[PDB]
């Protein structure tokens, strides 16, 4: 009975206020692979040691390795599934970007984030290089940047672990999952710019009301509808927890999107259907005013399989 | 009977959990000044409407303008003591750094602050030009990023109103104040390096109990000896608001000190004790972990003043 | 595994601040029966959206349907125990209403109610004709208007799990249950007027200390004791949810009675036990207070069965 | 120095989350008279009885006479503005309708405002009889039953004081004030059907952001423009207390409107301006989808006062 | 203007959910005294450091001094009121117990209020002697021991204000305040065998419902009609903080009564109805379950007073 | 499928903040014995209702019965490692101390539990003698009196089920744990003067961080590396719920130490390293300001046992 990370947890129990999303790359050299794997067994002290301290504060992290640091950190035989993202070249662009280590840290208040991420950046040192550090905040009731409520048909308790967590496909990783994060930038004034019923009909819910609509109602290309796949004639969903970000100052807007499944197939076919469209040009509207610039896959491993690696 | 803006009540009902400085220029032509002078009469306006909606938000917007931003802007009599920040050459250096207006925004979550920030600068448009635009949290239990509580020896209601608020020396400008702010880069490897009985005295209190020191045991150096100053053979205070800030992905940690008063010369000269030493040469060791690089001042009118400009 | 509707879990849990019972019939017309089968499939969706919004709302929503609903809704073979409520005719006289569609909607707070009703109406338009609706709130600390804790000897987790929940005896409804509604008319002036001791014993509980009281001073006709039965020499018990309502204006004073069993055996002999008497004669004093006007029986069916439905 | 009762403190502390209007008429005779002005002493202390309890439970009562009520009940001279509510004929009619003592009930919980009006019409016995009784709930985030937030323009601290407490005008009944009731009931399906940019200019307002709207782009019958008045070239604000209300199952729907003031004539402008139109003919289009069937026109004296009548 | 202490304050925001009343001696020498004055400059800073920590926490402590700590301390005239307690000899007995020094200490948690004592008794080391230490908590909804609320009549704001500090009677005392502080034992087994009926008279109050009664339905015994008294025509109140106390392993239980005033006539009145009855003979039956073994009275100087003591 | 105790749960929800140890001793005689045996099946049922009235207020209490006691009330076979606590005589001395019954009592608010111990207490009668009462409370961050944050290494959710509940080692008792309580009391002047490095070190964590330290900077000494014992090559962990308590006046500062597991032996082997030293010679600096003077060992039966014994 391998013990999982808490990766459906937190959000069925919604009390993510604040995230850090921190996507670092291993330097060069065997000192820093030895660094990270003696870090990998005492994270699990410092999550406690970091947030016992606040109650009720849900402080959470999850940690992803990529195929080239697993490749780098774990020489054995790699899970199934895991493998460099793949970029999409459709009527736009989704990049792939370098990623060795993600860190996915939540809380609800800023703090917690702030101090855990602060020590495991200490802790690792030189070890690894920082490519990107978002932080993301609960806009409104669970609102996105563009004004729609976001989460809603997520899974919740045992429709997300059967959902995220693997079963016996891949034993020898029995309860590890994968991770698909991206981030997109906003053009907030083209979006504002757009009547309110073109939006309704794009995101295919409502905007004050979050209800859906009927079928009849919503085009082939609304947001709901293309994000809506089957595998052997069963709807199968996956767990999302995306955060609104940016900074006033230079104007910045965007959403980090990440995204857990037992399979990154059905999140690879996903961004197929939203980029490429389904059928073909039939792409969702959401890519007009959201541009991609950072994507990557990651595997979270299991909580026993952490504390089991010896440097 | 002037009302003036939440410069006092804020701090006294303890409620900000977050907050942005926003420091912006005024770009030149005469179109941009009227663009500011016409937004300034709807800012109490837009300040309603974005924390209305969240009960219990404890949202507050506190505009300042500089010496530069006022003579650009009203050109009739300045108040008394609205002049350039003067640099401070000593055994430290504290910059100053242009400034036209100071938008200081609180709130009890980070959401309002944003949508605060970004409803002002999308109405401002291009008339202005971002300078500097830095997100505060609190951090733990009012806590600093070098650990030590801060904020106790405010003052406190009818104190901070006769210390913040100015009186009948400028009748004119009666209800407004001065707000001096500066933001200092911790060096949080070597203040840990630092023993804690020597950050102990360097302070002046103690880190957990936050209780003070004996005047027996505080040098002639501690943090709150130097800044304890004296008119007319009474002590005086000011109100103060530091807020940490920082990136854990760039290592970038910090604070933000602003401080309010009826008369800078107080600020000044607090500053000058801490840099250039009282007496000179005694400097306080603070300086020797935190680098100061901008400073500016601006001068606060009171709401009724805001709310009768013509555009 | 079917998944069951949030029938136990939202008394645990312990967040029903506020309830609405409503009580439709299906018009006459194969067309109201095409509508409400179509909109069982979209009451997860419709429950989900509306409470999504509302963090800690703990929004939950019942769906119970009739024998006469059933039967033309669904003509299939009906569950075990499902059958119009039995009538009771003794000291007092137990209504038998009609009913063909039951909502048990709770939360955290009224509006969430008002919205899921209002939603669920519009949604059904003219199919049906609604019956009864009372709004029910929690008054002070979980006691009805008589003065008395409510809700103290109530089942919790597994225990209510196996109290409320189908087992085997009906496969192909495993996971369901029975449902027995009923209101009750206070006269709070003869209560009032009755002696806090007389109280004492009539409840058989305590008022403020609401500790319970030993079997040699409880009376035969002690309300707890009168509702203790047993099956096969062991004690079953029964979830209970009682809500308190009415209007001031009107003088209007009640409680909402509603129990969840997987067999309504056990209700039916509770108010058999209330109301003809153990022995036949001995009867609740509660009932010489309070008028049962509405009575009905309905069936709640799986989460999963009502997502299966086919328009 | 009269003490007021909480008129406007209950808004600004911003804790009303369940209320009361409860409007009742004195019954023929002497008898009636001598037990309403008996209650009037012991309001007060049963207020504080009943609120005491339940710690920041917000519980407040506001008692208004009309000028019948007045007129039976204290036969000295009345205050300057008191009068019948003027019914209003235009493009549409708002109704006077009879009133003789209002109760306004305002608590952080419902049960507490049920308590409270359970014990007022107890004492007040047969001495009385009610005419309306409505329970209003907060909707949502502070908005009523069209989806727009309601009450931001509302005068806070001393504003509302000098807006809702009567000066030295009458000085025989400083410390009063007038409170102005209407109940509204809502056609949401014809303001549903209208498209989300019509009910953004109609309101004048926007719905999500809450962010007010340009005068080049308000029309002139916004529902902001057309309640904005002035007096002696200032303008002059009114306290309001908006609550939505209604039932689910009889499709009820509706706004309880409360006006405070230290003069009724503003809001007598306010109502010709909105149903008769500034200039005759521009009415307001919030009126073609609300109807109003109630309307009374209230005295609220000093508290003082009120406790020194005697029987 | 001199700064009152936290008298009232503490009451109207009704935040005290803990306390600690400690009395303590000085011990014989001048080193003891020097030793007190000197700590009580730095008092002040002591409560803000200890309870700045905990935000809304409602940290407060009120020193008193007593006749012979006054005469000890300071030797310049003494307030007008200040003298030992009188005891008093009637039914029962109402001892008086040394005391130099009052600490009376409130916050919202047991553990502020746990520092603040030990903090003040570790500065004040060997120089004073504990006498009496006694830790209070909030028992339920504000219920004392007895079972009934306790607190209902308590002035409010502006009232309290009136009553508690001291006006130009003594200016050179202006806003200080007396305060009467008494130890009661409870006979619960007595007060628990006696019929709820007998105790509603008593008590002249409610229990549950926390109303009054009627003149005609209150006994000339009633502990809320013995403790009622007026000055010069009008009825005078006083601010009541009574807070139950004891430990259930020695079966201890009981209540720390402790009354602030402008004037301890008032309180020493109330005692004298309580105890040799008004008319004589006519006692308050709460004495004959109640026994009284510590009683004293201090004097509260103003926090400016206090702050202005050299040593 | 035996109920167990709420002994892992309480912890887990981590919401007692206020506790309450009672260590009973049953009197001679047989009448004794029969009243603590009727009690113990209505001990639920007080529990139910003590805790029911106060939501969220996380009552729970544990019973405890040792040898003697379990010899005194159930003559059958006693649970495989249920014996009296062995004194251990090494540098310091842990004594053993009579005790019978032992009551954990824990809620989010000390009145629950203060009514709890009074009810049970109250029921007992004579029939048994306190021989220790302890008022524990929650103190700052979960922090014991040292200052340092105790209770991080507890295991958590599976883990603490695992460590604490007896498996099948002894089915006839499957469902229940084995309790060590001690109690310390500290010399708070002595750990002050200790520098903040050298608690820093015996610890063997960080204050105010409250991370870890690493294995080159522990000595073998720390306290978190005495108490760290292993069984068949794997570690095991113990469920700890100390408590601070004490008394300013008397200057009286402990720590109230419990222990739950499923065997007695790793506790006694904790003791054993920490008292006499591993290796010998090697104790606890802790020892060297905290005095153990009560030591006992309890048995936790199951809920079902508890409710099963017929007097
Ligand atoms: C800036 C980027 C995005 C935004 C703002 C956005 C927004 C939304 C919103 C508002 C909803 C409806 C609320 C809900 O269903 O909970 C939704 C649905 C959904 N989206 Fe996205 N989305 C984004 C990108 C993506 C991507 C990249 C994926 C997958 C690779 C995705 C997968 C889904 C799924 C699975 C649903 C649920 C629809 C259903 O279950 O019928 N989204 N999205
Ligand atoms: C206006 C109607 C009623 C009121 C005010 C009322 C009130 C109460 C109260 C105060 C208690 C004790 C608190 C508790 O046990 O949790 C109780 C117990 C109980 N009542 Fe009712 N009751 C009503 C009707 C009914 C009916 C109609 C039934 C069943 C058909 C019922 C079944 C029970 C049960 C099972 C218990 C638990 C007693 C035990 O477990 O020993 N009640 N009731
Ligand atoms: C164990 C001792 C006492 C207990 C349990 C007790 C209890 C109560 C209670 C329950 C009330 C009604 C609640 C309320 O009026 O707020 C009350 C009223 C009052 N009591 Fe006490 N009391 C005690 C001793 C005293 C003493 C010694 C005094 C004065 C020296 C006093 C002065 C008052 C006053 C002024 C009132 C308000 C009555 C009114 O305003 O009409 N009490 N007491
Ligand atoms: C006054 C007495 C004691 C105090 C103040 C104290 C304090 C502490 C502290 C601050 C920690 C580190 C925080 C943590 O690990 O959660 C700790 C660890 C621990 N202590 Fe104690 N302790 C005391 C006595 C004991 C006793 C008597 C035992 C066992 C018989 C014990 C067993 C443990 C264990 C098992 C740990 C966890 C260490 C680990 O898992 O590596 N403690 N103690």
């Amino acid at each position: 009975c391998p013990f999982s990370q808490s990766v459906s947890q937190p959000v069925d129990e919604r009390l993510t206020r604040a995230a850090i999303f921190l996507v670092v790359t291993i330097n060069p050299g065997k000192a820093a692979e030895v660094a990270v794997r003696a870090h990998c067994s005492i994270l699990s002290s410092l999550i406690r040691g970091v947030g016992f301290r606040i109650s009720d504060g849900g402080l959470s992290c999850v940690m992803g390795v990529s195929e080239g640091g697993w490749e780098r950190l774990f020489g054995d035989t790699k899970p199934e599934y895991l493998h460099v993202f793949r970029e999409i070249n459709g009527v736009h662009h989704a990049p792939s970007t370098p990623g060795d280590l993600l860190y996915h840290i939540r809380a609800a208040r800023m703090d917690l984030c702030f101090e855990l991420a602060s020590r495991i950046l200490s802790d690792l040192g030189n070890s690894v290089s920082v490519v990107d550090s978002v932080q993301g905040f609960r806009y409104f009731d669970d609102r996105d940047l563009l004004g729609f409520v976001d989460g809603t048909e997520n899974p919740v308790a045992q429709a997300a672990v059967d959902a995220t967590l693997i079963g016996d496909e891949d034993m020898v990783f029995a309860g590890g999952s994968y991770v698909i994060v991206q981030k997109y930038l906003h053009d907030l004034d083209k979006w504002n710019a757009i009547p309110v019923e073109q939006q309704e009909k794009i995101i295919g819910r409502e905007k004050l009301s979050d209800i859906e609509l009927r079928d009849a109602d919503k085009p082939s290309y609304a947001h709901n509808v293309l994000t809506s796949i089957e595998e052997d004639g069963e709807d199968v969903d996956i767990l999302r927890d995306n955060m609104p970000f940016g900074d006033p100052g230079k104007g910045e807007f965007g959403t980090y999107f990440i995204g857990y499944s037992r399979k990154p197939e059905r999140i690879e076919r996903m961004l197929e259907n939203m980029f490429i469209g389904n059928p073909p040009g039939n792409y969702d509207r959401i890519l007009d005013v959201s541009r991609a610039i950072t994507g990557t896959l990651f595997f979270v491993p299991t909580t026993s399989f952490l504390d089991s690696i010896e440097p």
